[PDB]
């Protein structure tokens, strides 16, 4: 029986930096060194036996200075952050070690920042791959050549560009508490971060990267890769499938023990534990035995150690991806597994009344990630729950909108908004944010905050009345209409004038409301000091209460005066104050508030 399993390796990195390309290159190095053998096929993963790793490296195996008793490496077929947030029954990432892929030319990017913080919160050891070193200007490319061999073909101009870009890499890594270095320059691999310049498109430096993966995983996970084949199986759901012929099945990576087609398992949902019995296990047939792409699967009796397997069983409809699968041989084992899963749900999901946002995600691991990314930026949270954005979320964000409009929003990560909820989100003006990555969904929300705050200022200026003094012309020649409405040529003495504003005399009597401001054939929305324009005044009649030559003042309220002097002070020019003080001397004869100008 087996002594030690293989480590489960995941691949992280920013989009287009070369995650899937590197995974593709490692499957290619499998066939070139396959050497007359069927390699254990997995559902959702690809195994690389150490016989391939050793012969691919050749004499470079000696760079690790320690024999590798591992049987192989199990690489996850789906890369990225979202795959990494799949967490075990013990809160840890199912990846035993990660590979951070960073484009050497593009450098550090948001998802690089995103993954590094996760790699530290999960305490996961990892290697950094400086990818795309072929786009270095003037680079000598040789297919499937180890990096230490390939660098000897380079000129000083190219090596300089590599050493310079590594320098910026290590600086960013040190800016996150990681001592980074080129791999052949690292002395202590447990106190330092190793960087392997690779070319995932041409296979340059893949030999050195696999040697570091195999070596590090052994010296970091010697003890817990030594699983007993015999123990019950513990796994993590990678995907939930409503298969056409197989019904509801879950794609799972088993990270501990042996799973049997007879086993009773406890499956993690979004709000409950699923106790069911396995009906059938399925794995891919040996690679040569495939003749129809529609029939690639065998019925298996047992899978053990690290294995990707498809589990067909009843009740898996409510199973949640990223949640654990726990085999339970006894009712006590069933009862304990139900506790660990619900304790995991109670620790992530939050339901409160505090004035905050509402967070919805696809899996538990990503829900905890975004909910704490918001806690980094000190954004309160009213609820975080796994599921699609329902109607009753919009109603809860509606109550938050009525309290603080800044937090009456919804943040959904990799989640589709319900049909019955999208109309409610527009009928109540509840902002919904849909995204696939965490950093952008926070930025889009924060960009919305800047928009809304600056709209709040715009609406305030539009609602306040500004001060202004005008004077009617004395000639009967500037009287264009004597009633309904009175249209008279004026000059604005001080401040500014605007339509909808009411006017008063020197004795503080309302004469009418300004219908429109007109200069030449044009219509204006305001007129500032020094402009001679014609204004229409509703309710006023020339000669009745207003007279040519008379000085008129914009009628202001105590609210308008307080707002300008204490909140909009930076918008008042010298003419605006003089207008305001001139109005206050008129309004002081009746209201002694204006004695404070
Ligand atoms: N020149 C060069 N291009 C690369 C390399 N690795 C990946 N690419 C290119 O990068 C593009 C997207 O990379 P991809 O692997 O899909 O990024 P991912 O989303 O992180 O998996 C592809 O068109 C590749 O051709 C490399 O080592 N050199």
């Amino acid at each position: 029986t087996k002594r030690i399993r293989q480590p489960i390796i995941a691949v992280l990195g920013h989009v287009d930096h070369g995650k899937t390309t590197l995974l593709d290159r490692i499957r290619k190095t499998n066939v070139a060194a396959k050497e007359a053998g069927g390699i254990t096929q997995h559902i959702g993963a690809t195994e690389v036996p150490i016989e391939v790793v050793k012969k691919i490296a050749g004499p470079l195996i000696k760079l690790w200075k320690a024999e590798i008793k591992l049987p192989g490496l199990l690489f996850i077929d789906t890369p990225g952050h979202e795959a990494f947030t799949s967490l075990r029954a013990r809160g840890g990432s199912l990846a035993d070690l990660a590979v951070l892929v960073v484009d050497i030319n593009e450098g550090f990017q948001p998802q690089t920042i995103e993954s590094i913080e996760i790699l530290r919160k999960y305490r996961t050891p990892f290697v950094v791959a400086a990818n795309k070193i072929d786009r270095i200007k003037g680079w000598v490319i040789e297919e499937d050549e180890p990096f230490l061999m390939n660098i000897k073909k380079q000129d000083q101009r190219a090596v300089q560009e590599l050493e310079t870009k590594l320098w910026e890499l290590i600086g960013k890594f040190y800016e996150f508490g990681f001592q980074a270095n080129r791999f052949d320059r690292v002395q202590n691999f447990t106190r330092e971060l190793a960087i392997v310049p690779i070319s995932a498109k041409y296979g340059i430096g893949i030999a050195e990267l696999l040697v570091l993966i195999a070596g590090l995983s052994q010296r970091y996970l010697e003890e817990k890769l030594k699983i007993e084949v015999e123990g019950p199986a513990r796994g993590t759901i990678l995907e939930v499938r409503e298969e056409p012929g197989l019904g509801h099945t879950i794609d799972v990576i088993i990270y501990d023990g042996t799973l049997h087609k007879d086993d009773t398992i406890v499956v993690g949902g979004k709000d409950k534990a699923i106790v069911t019995k396995i009906r059938a296990l399925l794995k891919p047939k040996p690679l040569d035995e495939i003749r129809d792409p529609r029939f690639r699967f065998d019925y298996v009796d047992e899978v053990t150690a690290a294995a990707g397997v498809k589990i067909a069983a009843p009740g898996l409809e409510e199973a949640l991806a990223g949640s654990p699968v726990i085999a339970a041989p006894t009712p006590e084992d069933v009862e304990k597994a139900k506790q660990e899963i619900l304790e995991q749900i109670e620790r992530v999901v939050i339901s409160t009344d505090k004035v905050g946002v509402i967070v919805k995600a696809d899996t538990l691991g990503s829900l905890e990630a975004l909910s704490k990314e918001l806690q980094e930026k000190e954004i309160p949270i009213r609820k975080a729950d796994v599921g699609n954005v329902s109607k009753t979320d919009v109603m809860e964000a509606l109550s938050v909108k009525e309290e603080e409009p800044k937090y009456g929003v919804i943040l959904g990560f990799n989640v589709k908004v319900n049909e019955d909820a999208e109309e409610v989100a527009k009928a109540k003006d509840v902002k919904i944010f849909v995204g696939n990555v965490i950093y952008k969904l926070i930025e889009d929300y924060e960009e919305w905050v800047k928009e809304e705050e600056e709209k709040k200022k715009r609406e305030l200026l539009s609602k306040v009345t500004f001060p202004g003094v005008i004077r009617l012309y004395p000639d009967e020649r500037y009287v264009f209409r004597r009633s309904n409405p009175a249209i008279v040529g004026i000059e604005v003495i001080e401040g500014r004038i605007k339509p909808g504003v009411t006017l008063i005399k020197q004795n503080g009597q309302k004469v009418g409301v300004i219908r429109s401001i007109k200069s030449r054939d044009e219509f204006l929305q305001e007129a500032k000091k020094g402009q001679a324009v014609a204004i229409a005044i509703e309710g006023a009649i020339v000669g009745r209460h207003i007279h040519p030559g008379e000085t008129l003042y914009v009628d202001l309220s105590r609210d308008d005066a307080i707002t300008l002097l204490k909140h909009l002070r930076d918008t008042l020019e010298d003419t605006d104050i003089k207008a305001l003080k001139m109005i206050a001397k008129v309004k002081a004869k009746e209201d002694p508030f204006w004695r404070a100008i």
